[PDB]
């Protein structure tokens, strides 16, 4: 199991989380997650703000990763290590997001390398979308799709990811 590994590499920081996930087998034959991707995974669930991740938070991360991996496999042709713009927009839609064509283009371009999105970058994209949406929801008091932010707070929420 991976829970056993979590306790092995072990709370954990980005470096430890990286070794733990690589050891878990979650990325299959794809390259291991980068340190930066693991750092934002931690930032996404760092409710207590410590720069580390505990077991309960890891369980939630694990569930999210497998959910995103299933989406990746569904949209990925021939299971290659990368997906392209069309497939990533499809995956973003499968996650429940309803973004405009221009925003989707901006996102797909940001995570593309020679027009393709590697599994590591795909997950980093999913993590950031969720993390940024979580912050937005904290200020969208009427949950109407719009929110006012005071500059200092805006930076705290976005710089934390």
């Amino acid at each position: 199991s991976v829970y056993t590994y979590f306790s092995a590499v072990a709370e954990v920081d980005a470096e430890e989380l990286q070794r733990c996930l690589t050891q878990s087998g979650i990325n299959g034959t794809y390259s291991p997650f980068s340190l930066e991707t693991c750092r934002i995974m931690i930032a996404m669930l760092d409710r207590d703000h410590t720069g580390k991740m505990g077991f309960n938070a890891f369980k939630e991360l694990w569930a999210a990763l497998n959910a995103w991996k299933e989406n990746f496999m569904t949209v990925d042709q021939d299971g290659s290590g990368t997906v392209e713009h069309h497939e990533l927009r499809q995956a973003i839609g499968l996650m429940g997001y309803r973004l405009s064509p221009q925003t989707l283009t901006t996102i797909v371009k940001r995570y593309s390398k020679n027009g393709r999105i590697f599994f590591d970058d795909y997950v980093a994209c999913c993590v950031k979308l969720r993390a940024l949406t979580d912050f937005f929801r904290k200020r969208d008091h009427l949950q109407q799709g719009s929110a006012n932010f005071i500059y200092d707070d805006f930076l705290q929420g976005t710089m934390a990811i």
